[PDB]
């Protein structure tokens, strides 16, 4: 932060003497000087550089042309504006907010302007600069306790070793320095609450519209926990989403309690749709209740809002319809919900206090907004027992907690703040529609085959598109109206080899083709289904980014459609086996491994497989009381039928839990080993292209094992 | 690492010209030339510069002068030796570990010797650089994977802020860059134990003597939860050292245990001393499981080793004799162990293993040595189920991990290795000792008071100065022999005030204000006594600091003696309330603290408060179930008798757990009251002398409440 | 190869000062820096000079006018192209054949796009370069295997002589270099076909449409009896 722009030749001594006296001063405080054309030149300059921190122009020139202008992209801007004898006020200064300073062309004024430019900017700074990462940095920069530890003491240890030098230049100071404890004692404790980071703590929770907010360090995984913890004693009944992330499985295993599923729908391709409206209805729960050995009415239910594919719930007809007194949305894919209209009464946090409940978001911070791994949010709507709950929050938290994890929570809410940060959000969906409506187009004017999104067949329109019964493209049966919404954010691609009924195309090219000839282009994927593959536009996507993939895209069919050698188009996959790829042509390739797809039908056997459950003999917690007792043993996968899993099986496609601890596959429910033996079958054929279950064992002759009780 | 020093002018064209030529090749590949003066210039700029990366030297003036001294020093470090005509090599050559490379002072060679300097050093480099860090080094330096997240990538999405770019900045690009996920797939994965992080894990393993080791990235708080939980299952009885850390307290609230402790002996100084022999004889363990409802034959045992005050364990003793099938050595304290012969049956990993056991490790690798915080290991000896540990492992330990975290980790046991690790250790134990004949010698020389160290009369002896029963200075009665041994690296400094009996002096000077006089100085105090303070010499610590601190504590007397105005000597304090120490004077504000202490009677009642224990109504976690359904209310700490506490009372001083979650403070143990009432009252005399007592709540009027079952 | 081109002078300083520390970059990686006077300017100075290896401009200015004349020249030449807020895709870029990177005008960007433009130099030098010689140059450059013959290594034999040194001085080190065995066992052989020869024999095969080539190091001379003894047996017309 040290551009300082100055907008004019003028033509007059008067004028420019002292302006160039201003320039030598300015210098001598190591400022470098900026010369924007005009205003236009100006504005990009200020909306493309945020270390412009002050602007010099004439007062008369400008200021009925600037103001208002510039308010609009930055309130806090340094003006130093310079008057003429005659210059007036005009009634246009009276409402508007600007920070102005009024200076007189004069010599030897010049040390006194720049000290106040330089008070100016640090007082800009200290009003739009969080409190505890203002006081943190003036720590790092200015202190010097001594008989202190740690003992390395800013990195000092590191640079008494050769390895350890090297590892220190790397890293720098200020990451070194950075690491403290509570021996800072100005800064309070975040174990306490206390000072600072209780100011923290309040910031934060009024950014998000949270009565409370606590910071966690240890990511979402950990965050889960507390809540879970905290919300759901020994042998009661909890609700929960068959779609989970494994730190609730986790949750599981490590706490005495009886789940009861929430089950999502499915459709031909292998994707969830939400829990139906029947699913919160107290005629569903009754029922299940009387279907569970000794269930009683459910103390806790948790709910994923939104769905990884970006199905939105009504969270006005969940909080007002549940009959259940604590209700949990896992918000970690929409921690910014708060910052579009179009969100509204579809987030957690939205609206006011359901009496006798309590509300909980937890979100994770990091890749969902920007913030360092680890970094995690839990939001609380309702009331807690304070003391208890803190307990429960030290239980998981350890006593050495990491300073910057923390200060990079807190400095993730400063990017979302103010004005700048809506003007974000409003870039990137305008960018995301952008992108859509240019695949739309691109596959309208193309001839043949081209790559399709999976959506509405017109998003000429800025909303969480809704999901209509009276629309095909989805692929849901008698879908339910005024439920679930598409975030424009999650977008799917597809590539070519299903029909629109979920039937099986003679022609086809597996997802997983392009997704290699993405790699070579150093382009991530997120998540890969058999025909599909999702992308994630976050703030730090930009056009460049976008057109890099939409080229990148154009460029593999252009490439495709020549046949040439996989040897020359992906040389990365032809060097992991060059005796299995010297001869196979592209084309030949995307053949090959469809013709895999449809000789072992897929398709079909995964919908049949996730179709009827595994039965749950005993509690996944019973089970593990098992394992610790160490009465478990390996099995092979193909001999699983009538033994009790003591582990969760997690196949790729379609990454969502097949069988849980304690479950047991009988011959009532054999497609579900059927399954996951075709996934283990048809992925030994291509190098490159192997199986992935987690919780089974591949041996080096490429058999499977999973453990079971004994 | 880029400073290269050529050792010699030597009057002859045909060999300076060509070094000339060098000179000037090197500079164009950005080195720094140095020149040190002579041998002894060159051993000290090596000894004290880790940057020096290269000598250059005429081979027949130097290298029966040079090779084995600098062979002392730096392995590794790069010889370029130039060659006369009649160069012959010495039989010294054949056994000796050295790098050489042979060059000849010749016009248009300094490309190619150039070049190979390069190729050298980085060779020097990849042979002693980590494999996993050397890895990410170059990943972070030199990759460009597109169409990935995280979506900030390299920490963009920052640098559209206004906070965020000074944020940015702050922290540097690398710090965020090294923000990467699993995308990265050449690292393999921390959570599957695989690739180079299966290398970086038996890398570690092979330093610190472990059969395998796992790194933990939220500090040995969790360390221990994962251990005691794979280890403890529920209606289990453990034996658990009564001075334990929070994280074992906590580790009780959230498992189905019985515990049984192990009982600590403690002095008049209210210093806690080791569990006697008695403890672990089976004797006294098979009474206390008669005298434990329900309790069972002990499955678990966690003993602290050292002691917080540096008192060592025969480890060969314990193992040998200690009738238990898992025995958990809480190592956070003596990492550093298996780096000096004077620990030899001192530690948990020393020696084979025990038949038909399990032998556990868990060390803060922060600030225990040099790592980032949340840093710490977990050390096993002995067979555990694979499969189920790391089942346990995943269930504390996010998804999100952070890859710096677990860099620091693998890099702080780059520290340790090699020659310059041992000599490190060596030079920080003889300014240990170093200082603690300086305070003796100066106790000796100087007139009247001053400062001791509680130690043996003498210590003219580099060992672990054991505790003899023949021997007064640790007012321990009765020790065993052969079983304690003071830790030379952890002083304690004691101050006047009371007697060698443990009797109470009419003069006397609290340590108190002495850590105060400290603070001034900018020098911390790790803990803190009545009388007593405590210091760790860490590698970190240097000469200059080590005299900063006696020359600080010479100053303490010089203005003390002078009596000065608390306003003048203490203007921090002061400033703190004016009113309150207007006309103190340092004397009287020593003389004044002191009284209080006296009247108060505070040794004896510290001392009584400790000697009997709480009843144990019901167990932490029977008691926190209670508290699950929140049937929990405050009450004031004077009305705490007869009631069931729900959480523990940790007072400082002493810094020990007085009353346990599940604890009830009945007429037969009212003394515990009475001390801490006794800290309460003591405490709200003098401004920034406050009461501090974890689990009691101070009220704005003073008034303390703690909570207790309904 | 290290001529870069940059068209224009813009009378903006929100554009024109990270082109100036991307000059500055630039400069520290050894590049010279080149400017057309316009379109035509620019075409010719491609035409003519093989070592213009990257053309900077303002994309909404240029893209329009330039890609198709460009691709027609050069279609692997480095565009690195500037962009507005407002710049959109037009249907023009889905079927030609660009190799296009997308730049921002922002300070403190130069390093990380200076890097991008080497590392897409040798990214196209690559994808031109065929096989053999690119790994024939970089074990030339890079290489130094010790215990091995040739006695004289890079002609390091020639330079302890007087007349020797002027020989060697005439020709020069890559010539003297380039003087290898089969020693370099990452080349394969010549004789056997195998390896990177192999892959070089099948790239001549391909580009003059025969069923195999063979590479001859005595010229045609030799080549007609090699074909001609094969041919034709002892006794025969």
């Amino acid at each position: 932060m040290n551009i300082i722009a100055i907008m004019g030749p003028h033509g007059v001594f008067y004028k420019d003497e002292p302006i160039k006296e201003l320039e030598s001063a300015l210098v001598a405080q190591g400022f470098q000087i900026i010369w924007p054309q005009n205003s236009v030149d100006l504005l990009k300059f200020i909306e493309h550089n945020p270390r412009i921190c002050g602007v010099i122009f004439d007062w008369d020139e400008y200021s009925l042309d600037l103001c208002s202008d510039i308010n609009q992209l930055n309130e806090y801007l340094p003006l130093y504006a310079f008057i003429n004898t005659h210059s007036t006020m005009d009634v246009s200064v009276q409402d508007m907010r600007m920070a102005l300073w009024f200076f007189e062309y004069a010599l030897g004024q010049a040390e006194d302007i720049a000290i106040r430019m330089r008070q100016y900017t640090d007082e800009y700074l200290d009003n739009i600069t969080p409190p505890f990462t203002k006081a943190l940095f003036t720590y790092v920069k200015e202190r010097k306790y001594t008989f202190c530890t740690p003992g390395h003491m800013g990195g000092t240890a590191y640079q008494k070793s050769p390895v350890g030098c090297l590892f220190y230049d790397f890293f720098g100071g200020n990451t070194l320095k950075a690491d403290v404890s509570i021996s800072v004692t100005e800064l309070g404790s975040l174990l306490d609450h206390t000072g600072p980071h209780l100011e923290a703590e309040e910031y934060i929770a009024r950014t998000f519209g949270a009565e409370q907010s606590y910071i966690v360090t240890n990511g979402t995984s950990t965050s889960n926990k507390i809540v879970g913890m905290y919300a759901a004693p020994s042998g009661s009944t909890l609700l929960i989403d068959r779609n989970c992330h494994k730190s609730l499985a986790h949750l599981l295993m490590m706490n005495d309690v009886v789940p009861v599923w929430l089950k999502p729908t499915r459709n031909a391709l292998g994707i969830l749709g939400g829990i139906p409206r029947r699913e919160f209805t107290r005629d569903s729960i009754e029922e299940k209740v009387a279907a569970t050995t000794q269930a009683q009415w459910p103390v806790h239910a948790v709910i994923t809002n939104s769905t990884y594919d970006g199905l939105l719930y009504n969270t006005d007809w969940i909080k007002q319809t549940l009959d259940v007194p604590s209700i949990h949305f896992d918000s970690a894919w929409v921690p910014y919900t708060h910052f579009h209209p179009i969100y509204q009464g579809k987030s957690g946090m939205s609206g006011e206090r359901v009496a006798g409940k309590v509300i909980f978001e937890t979100q994770s911070t990091h890749k969902m907004l920007a913030a360092l791994s680890q970094a995690s949010l839990i939001h609380i709507k309702g009331e807690y027992d304070e003391e208890a709950f803190n307990e429960a929050f030290m239980m998981h938290t350890t006593t050495s907690p990491s300073y910057p994890i923390v200060a990079s929570v807190e400095t993730a809410a400063a990017m979302l703040r103010g004005n700048p940060g809506k003007r974000l959000i409003n870039r990137s969906v305008e960018r995301a529609l952008h992108f859509r409506k240019e695949v739309q187009r691109l596959r309208e004017e193309s001839d043949g085959w081209f790559f399709d999104i999976w959506q509405p067949p017109q998003v000429d329109e800025a909303e969480c598109w809704p999901v209509a019964p009276g629309e095909q493209w989805h692929g849901f049966n008698d879908a339910d109206a005024d439920h679930m919404f598409l975030d424009p954010v999650k977008v799917t691609i597809l590539t070519p080899g299903m029909d629109e009924q979920g039937n099986m195309s003679e022609e086809g090219i597996p997802a997983a083709l392009v997704a290699k000839f993405l790699d070579e282009r150093g382009i991530v994927v997120e998540k890969t289904g058999p025909y599909n593959l999702l992308f994630l536009f976050s703030i730090g996507i930009d056009k460049t980014k976008a057109m890099g993939l939409l080229r990148g895209l154009t460029e593999f069919k252009r490439s495709y459609d020549l046949n040439l050698r996989i040897k020359n188009m992906l040389p990365d996959l032809y060097a992991e086996d060059p005796d299995f790829y010297r001869n196979m042509r592209i084309q030949d390739l995307a053949q090959g491994i469809h013709k895999l797809i449809r000789k072992h039908d897929l398709p079909g056997l995964m919908l049949r497989a996730f179709d009827t459950l595994p039965e749950m003999i005993m509690t996944p917690h019973q089970a593990w009381q098992r394992q610790i007792k160490g009465e478990v043993e390996t099995i092979a996968l193909e001999q699983l039928v009538g033994r009790v899993s003591a582990n969760m099986i997690l196949p790729y496609p379609p990454g969502v839990p097949l069988l849980m601890p304690g479950e047991m596959l009988t011959k009532e429910s054999r497609t579900v080993l059927d399954f996951l033996l075709m996934l283990c079958s048809v992925g030994q054929h291509y190098p490159g292209f192997e199986t992935d279950i987690h919780g089974a064992k591949q041996d080096e002759d490429g058999v499977y094992r999973v453990r079971v009780l004994k």
